[PDB]
């Protein structure tokens, strides 16, 4: 017949080749191949075209352009022109807009205050030959959900940039991080850190498993680590041993923890240090959980503490003797041998010699029995001629927990080999085995493989003999294309061939091989695999360098070897702090992970696969026997399932799909230089490598270690890995201490000087103090007889700073001569330099106790300008040079709003109560997004959507009269929920405010309400709730018919007539009631009063009432908010506090709105007081989506949005700036739509401030302003 | 705003019972039937809880 | 798992409408002692007579 088959990666990565593979064979070698790639819809087509000749493989490369959309379906069709026959077949396809893998490798582990955070990222295209590219952000996200620095709107021209941003000495720590987004909405981050801390001098490690088992009465544990140059060190060892959760209640003055060795010890002068144990004790058993330890130690005369946590997710198991299988051989067929190497080892990972087992197979019935080589390996072999389903068993003891496992308060299991593989669905009968080396693998290498197929009737008529072909995989994209054949017998089905292929690189880490064959007789087999391709590069890459230096040998290098046009990141660390704590997600490991779609495999989500119509419906079969019997549903193995775990596709009529029918439905010289950086840029590897011309730190010997990554054209991407270099120094003097103290109290210094080398000698180490401290010793009076290797002796000292900032500190150590008293001999001759006078740097503040100073002031020039001055000026009890004070500058709607904001966007199921709330508060959040300006129309879309649909199953459970209750439908008789109700004409309101409603329903609505009228008083909720915390109150009908009055006066372009002025009135008479008391929870009840009077505008009453809550203020240290007692004095629940949503952020926001509310403009207080209470919100927000109810969800962003509605016009965006100080210091600024959002972290030298503002231009701005200052000059 | 509400199911005289849930005619539905409104201080209404 | 381990003694099993009926209500905990004056909570109910 005529053959073609056209082999395709199955996603369609774009800007970079797309290379899929096709053969030809048998007949009409004058055709032509095209895969024509087309959007129908409206009309995409992305012809690919090619020609070969009959029996060759050959691969298009061609590729794909940035789309409509991300992601989307492809009917990639396929036409073969030949000049006799025609064909035409269509599929379906993937595409997205290539979303990239970038990232950061910042500096270092640990960072202290007044330093360059300095960065850099990367992105490359699918072929890793990297991709300049333009670039929408490049900013850092300080902790509080604000933003601190930022680069912006420029693109790679090496495929990299390197960046700087000096932190001040005084600035935040904790956690930090430079996020970045690509410009279709992709971001994602890279997290780091900046504390305080004291340096380290070294770093050591434990010795323990990090496996112990059942069957354990002891621990192999010890404490082996490193030092300066990994030399030995003197101290003093401990453990931090654990086991967790024994019967403790970890409360009520309990803790998780189980039980907790103690192991001390002295250090050893040499080697590591050992401390084993017993496991008794512990009792390793059903309801006593793993083990969770550190362990930490001294260094002598320095007193170090040394934490770390690891070896920690141990496997105290339940399974022992713990075989597995190796080289599975994943099918089985009726005309072929298969078997597979079993290794078996267990528990601590070795095998024992000569150990029995146990073999079964069934169906195939079989028995058997053998014992462990060196390694357990065994190749058993199986005959097969049996029904369609295998399943394999082996033992060496027997299907049961055999001591007490009907007991269910035990601590044990045992494997069981477990193993299934299916058969080939062969009409043809003939198919593929391997003998694969399904195990670790060497690149830059070959290795060759054997398998074994077979041919039934060989050629039964076909041709003489035939090629196999097969496609070295990569990333579900195509590495190579090959091929190889040899002359068969003449009808015969045989077995031996050989394939070795190349492991060079330019291949995904996974050897994914198919090797298959085809016969011009509508027949097709072919054999998949998979192999651990172990990591790879198409340009391997190292660094080195010349052998490692002293302490004063500044001279240094480097030697890195990588493509030779080729531009690289290349780090050096003093790795002192880095080995203190790691780098994270750093290794040529970690280059691969990091990419999106790791191992392409198998048909995602969306798409199923092709349906093929054979339908086989007989009425009867004529499956021929003594009983007739009818169709069936197999699970057998397939070659459509071969070319589906590869993941590619292709386009062909031959024997693949079964006739598997359609369902029937049934039938009827030391100079200090500066650490904290060794290298960070970039020099260029040329056609004989780079060479790097570092230059070592003297005065600090520590530790150092390569971050590094590299990047071309040319030859691909690379990984080099660890330059490590530890100085020392024969002789040198070495200052340890404290980090955090102050000028104000003293401290103290104990300054040792080391010997490692053959000769004792005398020494005295020395100082030379300062004026910035003031230090005088406590034993130098005592002579130093001398120090043989590792001999440091150390007085005792004490001192106090008095100069503030990056001040240094200096000892000073010399070797002495001519005073053979103590040793056996004293030359003292080391370098020239044998003097060691180190200078280290500390950073100190001014004495005691800083504290809070800070207030909210902010305008809003509308059409005009507004300016203003104010006294951070409070001086009583000062001290000298020690206050430093700082505005910041920038808008309010930007800072934390992304997350919640995309987020909570959503979609109908449930009953009225959460049918509302699934529908409501996307409308909120709609206008939020919207007013914001960073929106997009498919979300709009698809949120008129949402709107529609949730509207209608608002409908499915309200009134045949108007109403709305939870339930409404099949259940006629009944009446509505009336803060339900509110809610939903609040919402039909702001519904119809974006998009179109019917008049009728808030008709309806707003006069149901109306009705909701006897004579007087004022309602109650209609009790048919199924949930307190839907709606946050407090049940009391002051609070509810103050959500009437607001709900429906908040008229959005509609009318409400009736109903709400008397909830107004209602509100004056309980806010008679309550303000003639003095209590209704202090903060709530009054609140809404205010809102609500805002809303109707009683101004003095509204004045009143919210003047009355900024009395009773619970402001916050940075913003303000409102509290109910928090000491209820009726008595309290146990779990969040039942029967009381607390609903803080429903009221604060109650809080929050009545200041904004004025139908020209409140006062600019009310915007101060609202950004002060909407930093509370945002922090009181989390990272899913809305708040802790509905209520507070839905009033809180209508709080925020309308905040905005009044700070924000589309035009308006023209806010410009002054301050005016009289001291020749003041600041221009400026704010707009595009630079909206820049804190401008700013401080100030006076000690008072009185730098007069000025703000002209449009649109408002939040500004905060504070200062820390010390106090406490003696307080006798 | 009235509610007969008590922590228990609260009928004295001759029977345990919850308030024995009534259907019948009191004289704020008698208001109601013609079509009026009004205002009274007075109890005109039952006392459903 | 029980402890501040009070005790009704002097109970009484009935309550009628022209009566004190007086409960002379123990409290003892524990090694067998109460506390001097640990002040408590006597809830009526329906009552509310607490
Ligand atoms: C929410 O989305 C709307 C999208 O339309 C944003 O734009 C608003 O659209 C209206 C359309 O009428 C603008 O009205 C304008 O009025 C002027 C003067 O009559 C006229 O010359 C324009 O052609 C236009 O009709 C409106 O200014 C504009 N902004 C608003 C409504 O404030 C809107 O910015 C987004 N914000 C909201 C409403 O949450
Ligand atoms: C202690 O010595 C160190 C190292 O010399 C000082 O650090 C730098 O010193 C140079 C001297 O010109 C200054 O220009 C730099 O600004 C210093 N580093 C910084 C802060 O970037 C350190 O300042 C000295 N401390 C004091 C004040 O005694
Ligand atoms: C291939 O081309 C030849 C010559 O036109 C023709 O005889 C043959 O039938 C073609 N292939 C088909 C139709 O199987
Ligand atoms: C447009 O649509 C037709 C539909 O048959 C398709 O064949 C063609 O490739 C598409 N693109 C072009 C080239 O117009
Ligand atoms: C480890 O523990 C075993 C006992 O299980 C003990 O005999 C041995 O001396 C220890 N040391 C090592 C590393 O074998
Ligand atoms: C294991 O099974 C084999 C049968 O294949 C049997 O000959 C042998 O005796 C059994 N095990 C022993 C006891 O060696
Ligand atoms: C396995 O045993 C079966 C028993 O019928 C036999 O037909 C087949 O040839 C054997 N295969 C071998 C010898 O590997
Ligand atoms: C009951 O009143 C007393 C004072 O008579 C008071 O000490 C106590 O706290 C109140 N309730 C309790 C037991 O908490």
């Amino acid at each position: 017949k005529p053959q073609y088959m056209v082999l395709v990666p199955s996603l369609l990565h774009t800007e970079t080749t797309e290379k899929g593979c096709v053969l030809l064979s048998y007949l009409n070698e004058t055709v032509t191949v095209s895969a024509s790639l087309e959007s129908v819809r409206g009309n995409r087509s992305l012809f690919t075209d090619l020609e070969a000749e009959n029996d060759v493989l050959h691969c298009v490369a061609f590729a794909v352009p940035k789309s409509s959309s991300n992601e989307e379906v492809m009917f990639l069709t396929v036409q073969v022109k030949g000049p006799t026959q025609e064909f035409k077949k269509r599929t379906t396809v993937m595409v997205k807009n290539e979303d990239s893998l970038v990232f950061v490798q910042t500096d270092k582990s640990i960072y202290k205050p007044g330093q360059t955070v300095k960065f850099r990222v990367v992105s490359m295209d699918e072929n890793f030959h990297p991709l300049n590219e333009l670039i929408p952000l490049v900013y850092i996200q300080d902790p509080k959900g604000n933003r601190i620095a930022q680069w912006q709107s420029f693109q790679l021209e090496g495929g990299l940039k390197q960046f700087s941003f000096p932190l001040s000495s005084e600035p935040f720590q904790g956690s930090y991080k430079v996020v970045v987004q690509k410009k279709s909405g992709g971001r994602t981050e890279h997290p780091f850190t900046v504390e305080e801390f004291v340096l380290p001098k070294f770093e050591v490690q434990v010795t323990v498993p990090k496996i112990i088992t059942i069957l354990e009465e002891e621990m192999n544990v010890s404490v082996c680590g490193l030092y300066t140059y990994g030399k030995p060190v003197p101290g003093h060892v401990t453990v931090s041993i654990c086991r967790k959760y024994s019967d403790a209640s970890d409360c009520h003055g309990e803790d998780s923890q189980a039980f907790c060795e103690k192991f001390s010890g002295q250090l050893n002068s040499h080697g590591c240090f050992y401390q084993q144990v017993k496991t008794k004790v512990f009792q390793l058993k059903r309801k006593e959980y793993e083990m969770k330890l550190h362990t930490e130690a001294q260094i002598q005369e320095e007193g170090t503490v040394v934490e770390l946590t690891g070896r920690q997710s141990s496997e105290i198991t339940r399974t022992i003797t713990k075989l597995s299988f190796v080289k599975v051989d994943s099918h089985f067929r009726q005309g072929i041998p298969f078997f597979g190497q079993v290794r078996l080892v267990d528990g601590k990972g070795v095998p024992i010699p000569n150990k029995v087992i146990f073999i079964r197979g069934n169906e195939a019935n079989y028995y058997s029995n053998a014992t462990t080589d060196e390694h357990g390996l065994v190749q058993f072999s199986i005959n097969t001629t049996n029904v369609m389903g295998t399943s394999l068993t082996v033992r060496v003891n027997y299907k049961d927990r055999s001591p007490c496992y009907g007991y269910q308060w035990v601590s044990e299991e045992h494997e069981e080999a477990h193993h299934t593989a299916y058969l080939v669905f062969s009409p043809s009968k003939s198919f593929v085995h391997l003998e694969p080396m399904s195990h670790e693998l060497p690149c830059g290498h070959t290795q060759t493989v054997q398998a074994h197929y077979i041919l039934n009737g060989g050629t039964l008529l076909g041709l003489k003999k035939l090629s196999f072909y097969y496609l070295i995989m990569a990333k579900g994209g195509i590495v190579r294309t090959g091929t190889h054949g040899l002359l068969v017998k003449q009808e015969d089905m045989k077995g031996h061939f050989s394939i070795s292929i190349p492991v060079k690189s330019d291949i995904a880490p996974v050897a994914r091989l198919l090797i298959y064959a085809v016969l011009p007789t509508g027949d097709v087999i072919g054999d998949s695999a998979k192999y651990d391709v172990e990591n790879c590069l198409a340009n391997k890459v190292d660094l080195s360098f010349s052998p490692s230096q002293s302490l004063p040998a500044s001279h240094a290098h480097l030697r890195v070897t990588a493509a030779p046009q080729s531009v690289c990141a290349l780090r050096a660390v003093d790795q002192s702090v880095l080995l203190m704590k790691p780098d994270a997600e750093l290794s040529a490991s970690s280059v691969y992970n990091l990419l999106p779609e790791k191992d392409l495999t198998g048909f995602p989500g969306p798409l199923n696969d092709q349906d093929n119509e054979d339908c086989i419906n007989r009425h009867n079969v004529y499956i021929n026997g003594i009983t007739y019997t009818p169709v069936s549903s197999t699970n057998e193995k397939d070659m459509y399932s071969f070319l589906e775990d590869m993941g590619l596709k292709a386009f062909t009529n031959s024997k693949i799909r079964k006739p598997k029918m359609c369902p029937q439905l049934q039938q009827y010289t030391v100079r200090k230089y500066f650490p904290e950086t060794w290298i960070w840029d970039l020099v260029v590897v040329n056609s004989a490598g780079v060479a790097e011309v570092g230059v070592t730190v003297p005065d600090t010997i520590t530790e150092w270690k390569a971050g590094a990554f590299c990047l071309s054209e040319d030859a691909g991407l690379g990984i080099s890995s660890t330059a490590s270099l530890r100085a020392f120094q024969p002789f040198f003097v070495e200052l340890t201490m404290p980090y955090s103290v102050i000028r104000g109290e003293a401290f103290t210094l104990k300054a040792t000087v080391l010997n490692y080398l053959p000769k004792c000698i005398r020494v005295s180490v020395q100082l030379e103090a300062s004026p910035a401290f003031l230090a005088v010793p406590v034993e130098k009076e005592q002579a130093p007889h001398c120090i043989c290797a590792n001999g440091r002796q150390t007085v005792s000292w004490a001192v106090t700073p008095k100069s503030l900032g990056n001040v240094n500190f200096t000892v000073s150590a010399e070797a002495l001569e001519s005073q053979e008293l103590c040793g056996t001999e004293v030359p003292s001759v080391p370098e020239h330099g044998r003097k060691d006078t180190v200078i280290k740097p500390l950073l100190v503040e001014p004495e005691g106790l800083e504290k809070e100073t800070t207030f909210n002031s902010l305008l809003c020039p509308s059409g005009g300008e507004v300016s203003e001055e104010l006294s951070l000026k409070l001086p009583p009890n000062v001290v000298e040079e020690s206050a430093r004070a700082s505005v910041s500058v920038l808008g309010d709607i930007l800072g934390s709003a992304m997350q919640n904001t995309q987020n909570l966007l959503q979609m109908p199921y449930g009953c009225g109560e959460q049918n509302m709330v699934l529908f409501a508060p996307n409308i909120y959040v709609l206008d939020y997004l919207n007013e914001t300006q960073q929106l997009t129309p498919e979300i709009k879309s698809k949120a008129i959507g949402y709107l529609n649909t949730g509207y209608q199953r608002q409908l499915n459970y309200k009134h045949y009269d108007g109403s709305y209750s939870t339930f409404g439908e099949r259940y006629g008789r009944n009446q509505g929920n009336t803060w339900l109700t509110a809610f939903v004409l609040k919402t039909f309101a702001q519904a119809r405010a974006y998009i179109f409603i019917d008049e009728a329903h808030i008709t309806q609505a707003l006069i149901w309400l109306s009705q909701r009228q006897k004579d007087n008083g004022c309602f109650r909720s209609s009790g048919s709730l199924l949930n307190n915390a839907i709606k946050g109150g407090v049940e009391d009908e002051v609070t509810l018919s103050a959500y009437i009055t607001i709900a429906l006066l908040e008229i959005p372009l509609t009318v409400t007539h009736p109903v709400v002025r008397n909830a107004l009135f209602c509100l004056e008479s309980a806010w008679k009631t309550a303000q003639e008391g003095d209590h209704g929870s202090h903060v709530y009840t009054k609140a809404l009063l205010a809102y609500a009077f805002a809303l109707a505008g009683n101004q003095d009453k509204r004045k009143e009432v919210l003047k009355s809550l900024n009395e009773e203020a619970v402001k916050k240290d940075n913003s303000v908010h409102w509290e109910r007692p928090q000491k209820p004095k009726a008595p309290v629940g146990h779990f969040y506090e039942p029967q009381a949503p607390s609903a803080e952020v429903e009221m604060t926001s109650y809080v929050l709105l009545a200041y904004l509310t004025a139908q020209p403009a409140p006062t600019s207080e009310d915007l101060t007081s609202a950004t002060n209470i909407v930093k509370w919100i945002t922090k009181q927000q989390n990272a899913q989506g809305g708040f802790s109810s509905t209520q507070d969800t839905v009033v809180a962003l209508h709080a925020l949005s309308k905040y905005g509605a009044a700070t924000f016009t589309r035009t308006g965006k023209a806010a410009q700036v002054t301050i005016q100080s009289s001291g020749t210091f003041s600041s221009k600024f400026q704010v707009d739509n595009n630079n909206r959002l820049l804190l401008q972290q700013v401080s100030l030298p006076e000690l008072p401030g009185e730098y007069s503002m000025k703000v002209t231009g449009e649109g408002c701005v939040y500004l905060q302003t504070s200062l820390k200052y010390n106090i406490l000059p003696e307080k006798e």
